[PDB]
């Protein structure tokens, strides 16, 4: 089969046996989608991923897109376009889309589980397919007139882009200088050069592309607050009929050559620089740009995290399958005997250490993003968590930089163990892991760098939140800890929780002391990422231990066969994660408790 | 011009820290004084940064092309031109024995010289390793073979180490390639080898010496039954060197790799094309694995030095970028959207990252130069006061560190180099992504990290009765025991030293328990790589601390300007490493003290 190895079994286990998302299925908003249909949906997109979607994974990397300066367009390899047609023909770009736009209603937890398969098999395919979802965001933010245009864009499956970054403005979005000039007829002319725009052109995949463009109206103030969001289509079109008209002045001028994710066209995009204006329409006919744009950013951050987790999962399973077949060496209990029987490398302790490390972090990360997704629907959050809409939103916002930052960083690091498991053959393009590594390196960078995620997590999602979302999560961990076979795990989780509370308190002190000693805030920065990673480790450990508790109940009730093996691995992974990952948080707390500004006072020249 | 060298740090180590200048101008090194040594470094650094580095990108983007009908490789012109610059300067004869054309010099200086080639275009050094292998052949050869080795070295023949088969990588002793003795005393070699570096190399050289492991007919199993053979690509006149008829050793494939693409990695068929692969028994004795390990020890030294060289230019690139990239306001002014924009070196996380790159890069540089100072009996005596036997044992202990810890650390920290560039880090326009790809294999060839860790524990500690390890620990204890401007660092090093001693005792106890319950030996394997990495952290922190002590004395004495900045940076690095890296070893010790065989007893089906 393909490079892509899916894990529907683990998804369903999470959705049903752990979090109880089936308990909203079949009723009210989900009245026409039951537990059986949901599972059949996941099996169906998994087969599509493993089949036609994954089939062009290698081709997209080896035969990447080409920019044509003679038409300012991009050409995509034929095999990949065939994969995109499979994705559209099955309607998959419209699941979790609102019903009035043609979508099938469902819990966000099920939606992201479905998308995992596309991100595992060929992640750029999903990125090119994000158009209808951005049309929906345009709808929810648009005037009534604009809501008709967005409906046309979704129904016709136009592509879309998120257009923020400029050469001098990436992390600092508010430094952007792309300009908006209001016209007598109420439209705007956008003038600027944007950089690194994913899917800014898409060959002939779609009949139009909606660029959602941040730009500074003439006379507006500085920073992100001065920005507005504009609907800037690639082609003008009839506002009632949708018929495609003349070309608008928004042109790709280059495509970047990248380490990976090569089949995703990453483009420099010029607005109003080629002799015709880039006409835009103020979204909502209100000036509220960064706020509107962050509806898009939040989705993109969820997607990047889920992508990284999807890639590690298929990386692990590839590594595992390889280890099961590769004969090399004697059993360590016979290491001195040179006539001893050769064994498969799963018999070797370092390999099992490596595989269990890969397994626990992949499964722990899947649990994290599905858990994050159970707070993205007010009604799921009520039904499975007992929390109201306001708390749910804050808990989701707390968890997003974890999915994104902890997910991106952990997936790329643990794929190293996946490649290591293949020995020298892991360094070959013949196997998919080296491409997994190159494709996933970008996950720590776009949709906001790990450092930006760590800062949002602490400053905005904890401090500004007054700790409500964090206090909720920590309280759920504490309950699990208070409650036999899982006593050691609970004791280790107790230590990890205290360690994370200690780190939170040290950083809070550094921040609060900045009122009387400005440079104190630097210690917050020095510690932020390690703190984010620690909370990620804590969540992984908790959720795996929760999985183990369910697995114990299921084995006690008589699980057999393949089910019994699955449950047994949950117990093993949870125990291994508690005994091998969690204790390091203690040293990390002590390190964060002793941070100082020596590294900040050093002359730049001494580096 | 990707390659950024650091001759200043090399000289600082060679002379101010380790005192290699003490043997320069005396006995074996009479014609090389400290001035000439310094000029040799500056000279090859200039060559590396210019002509050698010039084809780094070309070799990746335009990799060798294989003709299966001729069984040859075509290399890209720009890269062959870099190879000619290397040869025209005599840099394929560094540290070669004087009677082969070499300039005598301590191994510490030679490896420092090679560092620049490995940083600039590592595959160029690999192609140029022929003369060094000729010298190894010389040392192991008969008087008549010594004459062939003299010819090969003088004519600049390339060379290969030929061990790996599809079914024998880590387990060298499972090799099935056969050697068939002929009545005249030559042998015919028959078999297929795999992953052979430089098995063909275009027209770079007039011949290749293949050093081939093969099993004489009827010999026993395992590594002890293997013999080592001289198998030239071309037959040649043993008196004049004149090249004769093609010998029966043909490249039949060339791998497609994630990185190091300009290095032809080849399937090599001996005696499969109707032409015998004639081989000559090295030293006309049956001692193959012992003989070949002279080669493996150089290769492991080279791979480590490669990883380290690449991280260093990785970091120096990241630092130069950070110094000129403006993004965001200072953290003391985050709230103010009017604040001045700053260069990213002002941000805590970036300074954390740069100092992590710096401390590991410079700590590793110190490790490999430290290791080299035990590689000459005369340098070890003059610099350390140790006899030749202890010197060899210490060098043997440190090589899996250089290789295993060097390779794993360099690859991991390059991730920070790439992150410093933000999204541009993901572009091929900058060299970091190729550093990552090129260096991923350093954890794999010349023995995987797990084989390094197994070698370290069982052979370089247990079979050594702890003597070399006890020597190094004693030196560390001496530094700790002896101003109190470094009291905190010495206290942290004291905890780390005891942590590592604790780990060694635990693993030793698991081994001893294996006399009673064989399965206990699995715990050694589970912990071996973490122990290797611990010792590497201990050495890094100790050597950085020694560097800081030197820098303090030199600052106290009145260093100004660029010297002052350099010395300040060493103090900041030693302090940062002790406070941010070393404490984690306490958690690692506690994890190793609680290893258990659960993960070993788990059904393979539960993964
Ligand atoms: C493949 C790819 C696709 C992309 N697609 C899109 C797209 O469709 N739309 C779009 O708008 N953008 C897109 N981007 C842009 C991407 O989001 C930016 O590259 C990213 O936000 C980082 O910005 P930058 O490259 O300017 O790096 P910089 O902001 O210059 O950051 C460089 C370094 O400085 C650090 N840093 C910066 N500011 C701070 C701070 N305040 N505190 C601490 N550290 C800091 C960063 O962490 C990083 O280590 C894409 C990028 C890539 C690589
Ligand atoms: C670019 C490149 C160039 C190379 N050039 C050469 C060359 O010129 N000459 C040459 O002779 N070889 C060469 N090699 C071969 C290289 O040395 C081998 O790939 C390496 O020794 C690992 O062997 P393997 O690929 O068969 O992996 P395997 O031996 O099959 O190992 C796969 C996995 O099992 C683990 N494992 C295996 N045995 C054990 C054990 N006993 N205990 C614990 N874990 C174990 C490994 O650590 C790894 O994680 C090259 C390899 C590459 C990638």
């Amino acid at each position: 089969m393909s490079h892509y190895k899916s894990n529907v079994r683990d998804q369903v286990f999470n959705l049903f046996e752990v979090f109880g998302v089936d308990k909203v299925l079949g009723a009210d908003k989900f009245s026409d989608l039951d537990a059986d249909t949901a599972r059949e949906m996941l099996t169906e997109i998994a087969r599509l991923a493993e089949g036609p979607i994954a089939e062009s994974f290698v081709e997209g990397d080896r035969n990447p897109p080409v920019f044509d300066p003679e038409t300012h367009t991009v050409t995509l390899p034929e095999g990949f376009k065939k994969s995109m047609r499979a994705l559209f023909d099955g309607g998959w770009d419209k699941v979790g889309l609102a019903e009035h736009l043609g979508g099938i209603p469902m819990p966000r937890a099920l939606q992201w589980a479905l998308i995992e398969h596309i991100l595992g098999a060929n992640p750029a395919a999903y990125m090119y397919a994000m158009g209808p979802g951005m049309s929906e965001i345009f709808y929810n933010n648009g005037t009534d007139e604009q809501k008709k245009w967005a409906t046309i864009a979704a129904e016709r499956g136009w592509g879309a882009t998120m257009v923020l970054t400029e050469p001098d403005a990436g992390s600092d979005v508010g430094a952007g200088r792309t300009k908006a000039v209001q016209q007598p007829d109420g439209t705007w002319h956008i003038e600027g050069v944007k950089r690194f725009i994913t899917s800014a052109d898409s060959d002939d995949l779609f009949e139009n592309i909606m660029h959602l463009v941040l730009a500074r109206p003439e006379g507006a103030g500085p920073g992100t607050k001065g920005l507005s969001l504009f609907f800037v289509p690639k082609f003008h079109f009839d506002h009632e009929t949708g018929e495609i008209g003349e070309r608008n002045g928004v042109f790709v001028t280059n495509v970047e050559h990248k380490m990976g994710l090569k089949v995703s066209a990453t483009c420099e995009l010029s607005l109003g620089q080629h002799g015709i204006p880039a006409v835009g329409w103020l979204v909502g006919e209100v000036h509220n740009g960064i706020a509107q744009m962050f509806d898009v950013i939040e989705q993109a951050r969820m997607m990047v995290g889920t992508k990284a987790i999807a890639t590690l999962s298929t990386g692990y399973l590839n590594a595992l399958e390889y280890a099961k077949e590769r004969v090399q060496g004697a059993d360590m209990t016979q290491m001195t005997d040179k006539t001893a029987p050769r064994v498969t490398i799963t018999h070797h302790p370092d390999v099992r250490r490596s595989l269990m490390t890969q397994k626990a972090y992949a499964e722990g990360l899947r649990a994290i993003y599905l858990y994050t997704a159970t707070f993205q629907d007010a009604e799921v959050a009520q039904a499975v968590h007992g929390v109201d809409g306001d708390l749910a939103a804050r808990v989701n916002d707390l968890l997003l930089p974890i999915v994104k930052g902890f997910g991106s960083e952990t997936a790329y690091a643990k794929l190293t163990e996946s490649l290591q498991t293949l020995g020298g053959s892991g360094f070959l393009q013949d196997y998919p892991i080296e491409q997994y590594i190159r494709d996933s390196k970008i996950d720590s960078l776009y949709a906001g760098t790990t450092a930006i995620q760590a800062q949002d997590f602490f400053f905005r999602k904890i401090i500004r939140d007054k700790g409500q979302a964090l206090a909720y999560v920590a309280g759920e961990i504490e309950q699990f800890i208070k409650n036999g076979r899982l006593k050691t795990e609970r004791e280790l989780l107790a230590t990890a929780l205290a360690d994370v509370q200690g780190m939170a308190a040290s950083l809070t002190g550094y921040l609060m002391a900045a009122q009387e000693d400005a440079a104190s805030i630097y210690k917050v920065g020095l510690g932020s990422v390690r703190f984010l990673m620690a909370v990620g480790d804590l969540l992984s450990g908790w959720l795996l231990a929760r999985q183990a508790a369910v697995a114990i109940e299921k084995l006690d009730a008589g699980a057999t066969g393949a089910d019994k093996s699955f449950y047994e691995g949950k117990i093993a992974a949870a125990s291994f994660f508690a005994k091998n990952m969690l204790p390091l948080l203690t040293s990390t707390r002590q390190i964060i408790e002793n941070l100082d500004n020596d590294v900040m006072e050093l002359d730049e020249a001494a580096f």
